[PDB]
């Protein structure tokens, strides 16, 4: 087990066929989850669940750029649960990431940073007990 928030370096960024791997338990009462794709200040992909928006359950997905926020895209399947444990897995395919939790498809995320070679660190933060954090190629 590792304390959050953690960084995870990605050198030389990102590539099509990278899978990284998350794996970690909710807190009891959690709030919210924060997974930052880092490309230096810009966030590539921020992939945020939040488990009390307007007393609902929602993965809010979004892009920073020059530190403003893009516009947003939601998924309302919500796949975590308070005090269970997770894995989230984001695939890097040519065109979007792909995220599946606990072995079941649960988004695409189209690329708007371009350079993925530069998106060079993964920021892990929230209410959660991170187990692990890396990566390969499949
Ligand atoms: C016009 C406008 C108005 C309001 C908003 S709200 C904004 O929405 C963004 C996604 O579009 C991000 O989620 C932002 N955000 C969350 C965290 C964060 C964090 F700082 C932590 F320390 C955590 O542990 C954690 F889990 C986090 F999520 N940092 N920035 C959020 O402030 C947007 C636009």
């Amino acid at each position: 087990p590792l304390i959050v928030p953690y960084n995870l370096p990605l050198p030389g960024g990102v590539v099509p066929r990278m899978l990284i791997t998350i794996l970690g338990t909710v807190k009891p009462n959690a709030n919210r989850i924060a997974l930052d794709f880092q490309r230096g200040n810009d966030v590539a992909f921020h992939f945020n669940p939040r488990f009390n928006e307007n007393n609902r359950r929602v993965i809010v997905c979004n892009t920073k750029l020059d530190n403003n926020w893009g516009r947003e895209e939601r998924q309302s399947v919500f796949p975590f649960e308070s005090g269970k444990p997770f894995k989230i897995q984001v695939l890097v395919e040519p065109d979007h990431f792909k995220v599946a939790v606990n072995d079941a498809h649960l988004l695409q995320y189209n690329h708007r940073v371009k350079k993925l070679n530069e998106i060079s660190k993964l920021g892990i933060s929230g209410d959660i007990d991170l187990t692990s954090a890396s990566y390969t190629m499949i």
